[PDB]
Formats: C-alpha cells, structure tokens, sequence
DNA sequence: GGGGGCATGCAGATCCCACAGGCGCG
DNA sequence: CCGCGCCTGTGGGATCTGCATGCCCC
C-alpha cells in the first residue's frame, strides 16, 4: 500500500478527521481517539493513511461505510509527532491542541484521581460539540468553552490537495440552451467549508490566483463556498496546481476524467458533436464512480 | 482479584458535496 | 444573435461526532 505525503495527510485530516475525548459513567472511561469515516469506495485512503501512519484500525460502520480509528495510547503519540511536525491548519487545530492537552493529563496517569477527571472534562467542554448533559450536571463548576481561534495560512500545495480531496468537488455541467439548444459545457471547481473558517476560505482567493467566495444569508447556513467557473483559471492555475499537488482517493480520478475534458474544451471540440458525446461518456463515468 | 485500557463495535447530528437556473456581459 | 460565467439557491448523504461495554492483562 502506497504513503501518503505527510502534508497531504495532514489535508486530509483538516477536512475529515475528528479527535474525540469520551467520557462516560462505568468511576469513569476515559478514551482519546482520531478518527476517519468514509464511503467504502475511499477504503484505500485509510489502508494508506494506516500504512504512512503504522497505526491504527480499520473497521466496517454498516455496510456503506468503513473508519479508520486511532485508540490505542502508545498509537495516540504517533498521531501527536506527525501533528506536531505537521499541524493542522482550520479551526480543527484547536481541538488538536485540547487532545493534545487531554493526552498529557492520561499520560500522567492524573486522570485517575479526582481532580483528573475534572480537568479532563474541563478540556472536552472545549473540544468539538462540547460537553453532554449528564457530564454538565455532574460537573456544574465547568462553564469555559471558548478558546482562540486558529489562524493560519495556508502552508504549502500539498496540504491543499490533501484538504481538497476531503471537502473539494471537480465536476462537469451540462447546460441545454432554453434561449437555443445547443448544449453547454462548463467545469467547476468549488470547496465548501463552515464559515468558522471564512479566512482561510478566503485566502484560496489569493493562493489560487482565481475564484469566488459566495456566501448566503446569515440565517441560511453555516457554510460557504469558494469556486472557480472561468475556464482560463480552471485550464491555466487550477489544473497545473493539482498535476503538482497529487490528489488521493476518488478525487483524484474525478480530476483526471475532469482534465480531459478541459483539453477538449481547450481544443474547441466541446462545440461539436463528437467532443460533446465524449464530454458525456466522461461525465457518465464520472457519475457511476460517484 | 480487579482497575484500567483495549477491542470492537453502534448511533446521532450536520457539514459537506455535486450540482441547478436566471440573466447580464462582451 | 451568441457563449460564457457571475451569482443565487439546494437535496440528501457522506461525513464529523458522540455513545457503548464485555473482555483481558498485569
Ligand atoms: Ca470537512
Ligand atoms: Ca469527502
Ligand atoms: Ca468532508
Ligand atoms: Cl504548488
Ligand atoms: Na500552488
């Protein structure tokens, strides 16, 4: 099974995984984890993951979908050297940096007396969605959620590729004229993200020397989206950016039948017969892997 | 002998993904 | 007239996240 590059990984994990802190009535379990779930079809990103990492299990959640879980405590510090060489970079950060807290207290075995427990639930009110109803009646003095915001740029291609292949989208639209008939093709690529991370969003603007940001009303959604339609930013920045910054898993193979059809659109034969029925079979075997 | 962490799951909540159509612009 | 692509708008499920507990080892 082939490595993922350390940056990419790290990607990736900005736009799938979760550290999660478990604490539940037995006396207490207290469990420290990174995880991944996905689709079946994007198995292979774990089994590569597992291998760059050399820890971690794989395991089946129903019949569709399959996780990646990192549990075991000495498996727990090699999650926390790679993530210190290289950190994360959306708001996730911060819930690495309360994991990374959590897993000092344990590795100090202060969890076990009381205070333990209290300071472990005083990291988890901060971690992620915060702390449950039980652990907030057990535990009325702990009332801090807020911690920083993350604020950091993008470091490098490798980690954009990596987080594109979790949260990114490469597809093909057909558009028949209702003005005429003929049929239209345009490429796109868009990212969609929680607007917590609205900045670094915003940055793809600069990094990427193209695209937009759209956004909806506030009472909407918590999301936006950064996209790029214009095909000369699509043909001259984005597809030299991701040839450089390999992709993984489906997305990959989703930019390579994408790339293909931007050379037919470069060679003007999107305008005929032929090139559309060829766009069509590219995007019907598009739709078929996803 | 038993406390604590492992092994191996199952379930709930939402943030994504992969698009759609109106229409102004050059 | 035309093609392009800015801009508004979105269904639904693949994600993110939380919740469980019997077994085993030192
Ligand atoms: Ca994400
Ligand atoms: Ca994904
Ligand atoms: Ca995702
Ligand atoms: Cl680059
Ligand atoms: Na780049």
């Amino acid at each position: 099974r082939e490595s993922i590059n350390p940056w990419t990984l790290t990607g990736f994990a900005d736009a799938e995984g979760s550290f999660g802190l478990s604490i539940l009535n037995r006396r207490y379990h207290t469990r420290l984890s990174f995880t991944i779930m996905l689709h079946n079809k994007d198995k292979s990103i774990l089994e590569n993951i597992q291998s760059t990492w050399k820890v971690g299990s794989i395991l089946n959640n129903g019949d569709h979908y399959v996780s990646l879980v990192v549990y075991r405590f000495e498996d727990l510090k090699v999650i926390i050297d790679h993530f210190e060489k290289y950190p994360l970079i959306t708001q996730k950060l911060g819930d690495y940096k309360l994991f990374k807290q959590a897993f000092s207290v344990m590795e100090n075995k202060e969890h076990l007396k009381e205070n333990g427990i209290k300071e472990l639930v005083r990291i988890k009110a901060k971690m992620n969605w915060g702390l449950n109803d039980e652990l907030k009646k057990a535990f009325p003095e702990v009332i801090s959620r807020e911690r920083p915001l993350i604020n950091k740029n993008i470091p490098n291609g490798k980690w954009l590729a990596g987080f594109t292949s979790g949260d990114g989208s490469f597809f093909v639209r057909l558009r028949k004229s209702n003005v005429n008939a003929r049929v239209r093709v345009q490429l796109v690529f868009e990212i969609s993200q929680h607007i917590r991370d609205k900045n670094l969003m915003n940055s793809l603007i600069t990094y990427l020397g193209c695209g937009h940001i759209y956004e909806g009303n506030k009472s909407e959604r918590s999301w936006l989206q950064f996209r790029v339609e214009k095909f000369s930013d699509i043909n001259d920045k984005i597809i030299p950016v991701f040839q450089e910054n390999t992709l993984i898993g489906m997305k990959l193979e989703d930019f390579e039948d994408w790339c293909k059809v931007a050379k037919l659109i470069e060679e003007k034969k999107h305008l005929t017969e032929s090139g559309l029925d060829e766009i069509k079979k590219i995007k019907l075997n598009m739709n078929k892997r996803r």
